[PDB]
C-alpha cells in the first residue's frame, strides 16, 4: 500500500528528446515514427490494491496496461510490438522492461520535483520524455 503515490494522477507531455532515434533503435518504421513522434500523449496512472494501471491517450494510440510489480504480462504496444513485460519498482523508479525478438528496451519512469520523467533506452540509445499535472 502507498507503493507508488507519487506516480498516481494524470499527467501531460512537455518535452522530448532524441525519441525519433530511440524508435529507430526499437525498429519503427518510417510512418510510426512520424505521427507517434508527434503524439502529445497523457498519461493515466492509478493503483488499487496490488494492481496498478498505467493508461495513455493521445492521438496516435490509446494504450492501457494494467500489472502486478514483478508479475510478467504480455502487452501490445503502440507501435504493434509484442512483448513481455515485467515492471518492477527500484529504488523508487518504476523499471518496465519489454522483450521480443530477442530484443530488450527499458522504459524507467521517476518522480523528480513537479515531474515525472521518462526514459526509454534502447542499446546505447536514450530517450527522454518529461510529463508534468495535467
Ligand atoms: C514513450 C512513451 C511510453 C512508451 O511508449 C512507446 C514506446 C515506443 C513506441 Cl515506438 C511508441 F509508439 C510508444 C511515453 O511515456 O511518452 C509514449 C507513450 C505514448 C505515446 Cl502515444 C508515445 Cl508516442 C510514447
Amino acid at each position: 500500500s502507498h507503493m507508488c503515490d507519487a506516480f498516481v494522477g494524470t499527467w501531460k507531455l512537455v518535452s522530448s528528446e532524441n525519441f525519433d532515434d530511440y524508435m529507430k533503435e526499437v525498429g519503427v518504421g518510417f510512418a510510426t515514427r512520424k505521427v507517434a513522434g508527434m503524439a502529445k500523449p497523457n498519461m493515466i496512472i492509478s493503483v488499487n490494491g496490488d494492481v496498478i494501471t498505467i493508461k495513455s491517450e493521445s492521438t496516435f494510440k490509446n494504450t492501457e496496461i494494467s500489472f502486478i510489480l514483478g508479475q510478467e504480462f504480455d502487452e501490445v504496444t503502440a507501435d504493434d510490438r509484442k512483448v513481455k513485460s515485467t515492471i518492477t519498482l527500484d529504488g523508487g523508479v518504476l523499471v518496465h522492461v519489454q522483450k521480443w525478438d530477442g530484443k530488450s528496451t527499458t522504459i524507467k519512469r521517476k518522480r523528480e520535483d513537479d515531474k515525472l520523467v521518462v526514459e526509454c533506452v534502447m542499446k546505447g540509445v536514450t530517450s527522454t520524455r518529461v510529463y508534468e499535472r495535467a
